[PDB]
């Protein structure tokens, strides 16, 4: 079935030192939303909890529709032959994040086990400093260089303390074990207008949301 | 005024050989529509006239209104203190195009002078052989590091005869000699959906049309 | 003590499709020159052997002294305290390799163990059908952003039977438990020279060489 | 002939504004080395002179021999064929700079027409507020795709008043009128190291002094 509900349990490390989170969450298929609450499973996150954003569930893309019926990543689900993520992200001030996720399905109910790895974060920059304020509204671009890869791209932008946007180049592939339909291979490029908001009072526990949207055309 | 009318005189290298050509052009600036008509001062270009296509007029942001008012590239032009534009584009075979494109401004009339080097281009490969086939649709971001600067980013794309998309990874610099107003700086992201199309039936004379779309949200 | 002896399981995946190797070396640290004999635990390897060889042990630098004395990845050896390597690898038709690298020590033995994961090869390109046939000779380039970390880059590349090169863009953090002594601090950039073979005539067997030689002048 | 004398014209603009300037230099062909004194034709320049010691003279390759004979710089000298350059620059803080070298010959004197544009250097960043102390020596790394083409690569980086480096990734080719002989063909990868200083106690009056040295083995 389309999904309901989800976990996920994200963890590895920043700047060499592991951190680990739990939580549950919800969506609509039909729209593109979703919610997550998050914690630590040990202490507060000794970075910025916004670094995690685009990795929480964008994380969940079986909750995204395509816009005259199933994306990939929903068909993938329904018959659980499913897909996989890999990540690579570099921050403009030389830091790089690269990240896997996987998925389980039970029913319409979605696990996810997803590794987040962060290096070379200056100790006085706006990730280690807990400066970010809000991650960018974005538009996702997707091609399809084969039958069963989705290659997406986008330039990354947080908001800062001190007025300045940080900035990162983000680039992924989804590995899918069985073809794409004919009907998503046949509209390229797609692109998913992404939106996001995180609360957390504390470094310890998070509340996410997203919305995303596909569209091809204007 | 906002325009009504271009000229353009686009010229450089590409593999280190020259090319030069010229043409005239006609705008919507209600709409960021545009159409343009071009020659070689010369023979046959030598490489394939896609490669020139977001360097036609995307090239003449003057017609591009933006969601609520003037873009800034129209309300340099209204005051005539301009901008410049300065861009570098890294192909996946290796080569690399830079440009600089400049206007002067006539009432409703606008001339450019655009400065196109491209180097590195494979003999074999679909830029020197002819096989691209047509540009992606694209959408262009846009953020203010400052009041005098748009970087603008995207992911370029063609398809080619074989089957396979020719990528690039675009950044472009728009200068302005005084400040954008507040109303532009206050929005950001600001996306722009660009559609192209371009007709030649020879490598000497081509016709290219243009749409762009500005829009924050979705 | 300065190492004699190395094991290493690497694994991980290439589009989607897990691998696994185990094998055992040794080296000279005098030297910086070192050698290993892998073998898969499954079948041979889907992708070509010479994807892997920029993570085989440059994989021990444990085994690489600097001009004036032990490099910073030997005295984190001695006093057991140690690093961690993360690394992200850009490919020019797209497809990128993220890899973490970490180690136990026991006297002069070293095991690693490596997770290696590769998207979005083409089915048809140069990893996938074969053509790499040797890694080019390279220089690596280290700062130290701080005094727990190097940044290490290069431009990898390999010849194939195209007859052109295969290209990727390589960067790489090494994280350190423990601050890097000052005269290793003092010396920026330093520069690594690397060569390396390949003996192979099965994908499920390989024979790994390398000999790296680090200076700082000329 | 080989060079021993040679004169440049190095102009262009940053953020916008113009600049230009006018010198004389030497050097000796049997050994890498330049140097090269240069005069603002206006007033001081508005940015970091060491943003243009890259473009200075690597600026004058005629002068690098290699390591069994002429390179391929003075080859194209020696018959007054000739090669092109183009540089693409890509800045840490998102701005970037573009070039193109050319050269003509009168015996043994070059005379160099460079063109730099660079664009989006933050006004309180470190190029437009002085904090570049020196560019680090560098190993640049030429590969050859075809017989007319050379790709240079490297990652340059300058220290700062700021106690950190300012970093770019540095792009470009060389592309010559004639094929580059057989003997420079076969020797692949060719390493440069090169080592510059600037003297200045104002910014309109530049000393610059370079020593390069090819080497394809340690």
């Amino acid at each position: 079935p389309l999904p309901k509900t989800h976990e996920l349990h994200i963890f590895g490390s920043f700047n060499g030192v592991k951190f680990d989170m739990v939580g549950e969450g919800t969506g609509n298929p039909n729209e593109g939303s979703e919610e997550l609450k998050l914690k630590s499973t040990n202490g507060p996150l000794k970075f910025s909890p916004y670094i995690l954003v685009p990795h929480l569930g964008y994380g969940f893309n079986q909750y995204l529709p395509f816009p005259d019926g199933m994306s990939p990543f929903q068909a993938a689900m329904q018959d659980e032959s499913g897909y996989q993520v890999h990540r690579t992200l570099q921050y403009e001030d030389g830091a790089f994040v690269t990240a896997n996720l996987r998925y389980t399905y039970e029913g319409s109910h979605i696990k996810g086990e997803f590794q987040v790895i962060g290096t070379g974060f200056p100790p006085d920059g706006p990730v280690m400093t807990n400066k970010l304020t809000a991650l960018d509204w974005s538009v996702v671009k997707f091609v399809y260089p084969n039958d069963k890869t989705i290659l997406s791209t986008f330039d990354k932008t947080y908001t800062t303390t001190d007025g300045k946007r940080y900035q990162c180049t983000f680039r992924e592939n989804n590995t899918f074990a069985k073809p794409m339909a004919a009907d998503i291979l046949q509209k390229q490029p797609m692109f998913i207008f992404h939106k996001t908001e995180l609360q957390h009072s504390n470094n310890a526990e998070l509340t996410f949301k997203e919305k995303q949207t596909a569209f091809s055309d204007m």
